């Protein structure tokens, strides 16, 4: 996945 | 999936 | 999915 | 599916 | 589905 | 879907 | 899918 | 899927 | 998936 | 997947 | 996989 | 979805 | 959906 | 949908 | 999903 | 258990 | 369980 | 458990 | 488990 | 488990 | 395990 | 446990 | 392990 | 996704 | 545990 | 291990 | 995901 | 133990 | 070990 | 992920 | 132990 | 061990 | 992951 | 132990 | 997975 | 060992 | 896989 | 990962 | 011991 | 994976 | 050894 | 793997 | 894997 | 592996 | 791995 922030 | 904050 | 806050 | 908010 | 809020 | 609570 | 809580 | 808390 | 808290 | 806290 | 926090 | 067991 | 056993 | 058992 | 055992 | 909603 | 929604 | 939503 | 007062 | 007041 | 006030 | 959302 | 006020 | 024992 | 979402 | 106030 | 016992 | 999110 | 304010 | 026992 | 997030 | 305040 | 035993 | 994120 | 911070 | 303020 | 913190 | 025991 | 992170 | 920062 | 102020 | 702090 | 910073 | 901190 | 810096 990918978390973005 | 993508968890975006 | 995408969870978007 | 896109959970918002 | 979309569950907005 | 969607579910709420 | 989609939940919230 | 998306989960919210 | 996606999950937040 | 993704996973945020 | 992603994780923060 | 929101199982509660 | 939303199951309570 | 909504069962509970 | 949302699993609360 | 005992789930209240 | 003793569900009371 | 004891689960309060 | 049962829910009580 | 069982919930109380 | 189990709730309280 | 005892779980409270 | 159970949650008090 | 989200399992709270 | 004890666990306050 | 139990929470409290 | 996000486990917690 | 006891986990406050 | 368990939590106090 | 992100486990708290 | 007492996880604090 | 458990946290405080 | 991250674990917090 | 006592962990404060 | 690929955290973006 | 346990953590203070 | 990922994690920060 | 990241284990805090 | 005392994991302040 | 990667993480960015 | 535990963490103060 | 990949763990930042 | 890889950090970067 | 890859860790910082 | 590798931790670029
Ligand atoms: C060999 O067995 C093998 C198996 C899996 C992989 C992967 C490379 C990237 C992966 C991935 C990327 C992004 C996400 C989140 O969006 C999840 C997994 S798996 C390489 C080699
Ligand atoms: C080899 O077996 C293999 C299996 C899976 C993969 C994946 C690469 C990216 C994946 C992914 C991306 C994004 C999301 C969320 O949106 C979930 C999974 S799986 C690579 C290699
Ligand atoms: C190889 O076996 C394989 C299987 C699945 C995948 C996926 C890439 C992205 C996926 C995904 C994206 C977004 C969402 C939410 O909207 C859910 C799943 S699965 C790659 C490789
Ligand atoms: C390979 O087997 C495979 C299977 C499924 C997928 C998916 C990519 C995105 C998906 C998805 C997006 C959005 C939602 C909610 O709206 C639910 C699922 S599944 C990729 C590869
Ligand atoms: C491959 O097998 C595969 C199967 C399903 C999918 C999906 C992509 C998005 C989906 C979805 C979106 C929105 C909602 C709610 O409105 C429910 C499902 S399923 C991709 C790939
Ligand atoms: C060994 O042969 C083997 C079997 C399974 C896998 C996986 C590839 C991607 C995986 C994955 C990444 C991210 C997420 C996020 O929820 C879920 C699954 S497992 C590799 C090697
Ligand atoms: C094996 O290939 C396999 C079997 C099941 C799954 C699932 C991914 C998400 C699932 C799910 C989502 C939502 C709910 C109600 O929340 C229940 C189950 S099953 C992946 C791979
Ligand atoms: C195997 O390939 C497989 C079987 C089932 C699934 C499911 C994903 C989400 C599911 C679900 C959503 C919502 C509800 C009522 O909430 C019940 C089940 S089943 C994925 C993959
Ligand atoms: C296998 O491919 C498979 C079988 C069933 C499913 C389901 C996804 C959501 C389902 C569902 C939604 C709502 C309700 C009443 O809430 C009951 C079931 S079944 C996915 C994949
Ligand atoms: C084996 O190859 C395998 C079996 C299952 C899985 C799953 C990845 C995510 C799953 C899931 C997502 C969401 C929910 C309700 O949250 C339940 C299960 S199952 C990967 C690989
Ligand atoms: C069909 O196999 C089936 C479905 C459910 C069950 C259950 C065994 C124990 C259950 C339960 C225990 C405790 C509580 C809360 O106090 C709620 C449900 S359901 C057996 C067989
Ligand atoms: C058809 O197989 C079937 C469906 C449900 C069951 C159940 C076994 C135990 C159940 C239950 C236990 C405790 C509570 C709450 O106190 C609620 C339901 S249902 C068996 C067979
Ligand atoms: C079908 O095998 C089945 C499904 C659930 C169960 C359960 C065994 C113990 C359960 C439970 C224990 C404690 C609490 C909270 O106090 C809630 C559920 S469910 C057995 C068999
Ligand atoms: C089906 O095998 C099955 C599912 C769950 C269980 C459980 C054993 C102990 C459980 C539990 C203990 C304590 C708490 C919180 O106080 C919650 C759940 S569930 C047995 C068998
Ligand atoms: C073996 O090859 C194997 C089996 C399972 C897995 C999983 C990677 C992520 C999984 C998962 C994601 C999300 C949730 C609900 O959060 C549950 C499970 S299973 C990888 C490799
Ligand atoms: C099915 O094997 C199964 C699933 C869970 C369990 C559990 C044993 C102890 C549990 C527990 C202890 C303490 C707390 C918090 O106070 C929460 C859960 S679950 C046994 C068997
Ligand atoms: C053996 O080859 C094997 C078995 C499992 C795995 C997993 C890597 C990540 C997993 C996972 C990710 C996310 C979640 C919910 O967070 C649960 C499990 S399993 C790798 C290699
Ligand atoms: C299934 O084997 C199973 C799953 C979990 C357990 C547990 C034993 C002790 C547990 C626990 C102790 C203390 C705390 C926090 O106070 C939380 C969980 S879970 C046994 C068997
Ligand atoms: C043996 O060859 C083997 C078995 C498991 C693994 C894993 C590497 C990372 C794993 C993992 C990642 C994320 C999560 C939820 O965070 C859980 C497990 S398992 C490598 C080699
Ligand atoms: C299944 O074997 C299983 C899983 C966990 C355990 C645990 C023994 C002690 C635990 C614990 C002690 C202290 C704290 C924080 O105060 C948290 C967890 S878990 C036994 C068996
Ligand atoms: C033996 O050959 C062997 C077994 C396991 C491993 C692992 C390397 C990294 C692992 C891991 C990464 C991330 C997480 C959740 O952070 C859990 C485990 S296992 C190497 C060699
Ligand atoms: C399963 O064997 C298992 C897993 C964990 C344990 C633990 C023994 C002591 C633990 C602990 C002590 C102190 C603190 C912080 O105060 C946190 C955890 S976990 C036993 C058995
Ligand atoms: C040989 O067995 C082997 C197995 C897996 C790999 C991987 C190279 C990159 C991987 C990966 C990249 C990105 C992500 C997240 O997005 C997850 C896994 S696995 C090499 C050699
Ligand atoms: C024996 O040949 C052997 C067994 C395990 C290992 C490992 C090297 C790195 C490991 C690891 C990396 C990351 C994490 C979560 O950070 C956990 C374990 S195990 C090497 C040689
Ligand atoms: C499973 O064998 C197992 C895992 C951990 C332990 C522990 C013994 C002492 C522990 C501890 C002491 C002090 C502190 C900080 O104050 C944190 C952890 S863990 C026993 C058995
Ligand atoms: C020989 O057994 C072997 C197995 C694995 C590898 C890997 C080289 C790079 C890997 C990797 C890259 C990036 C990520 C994250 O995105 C995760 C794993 S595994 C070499 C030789
Ligand atoms: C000895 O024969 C043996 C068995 C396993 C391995 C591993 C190669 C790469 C590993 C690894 C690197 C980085 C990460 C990050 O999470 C996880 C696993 S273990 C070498 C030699
Ligand atoms: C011989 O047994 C052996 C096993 C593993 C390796 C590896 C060379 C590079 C590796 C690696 C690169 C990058 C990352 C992160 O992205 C993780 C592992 S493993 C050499 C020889
Ligand atoms: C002896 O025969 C033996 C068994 C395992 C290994 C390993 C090769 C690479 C390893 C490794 C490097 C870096 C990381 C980062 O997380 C994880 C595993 S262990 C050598 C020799
Ligand atoms: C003989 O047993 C043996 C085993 C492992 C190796 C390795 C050479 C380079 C390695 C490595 C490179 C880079 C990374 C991170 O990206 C991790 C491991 S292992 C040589 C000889």
């Amino acid at each position: 996945g990918a978390v973005e922030v």
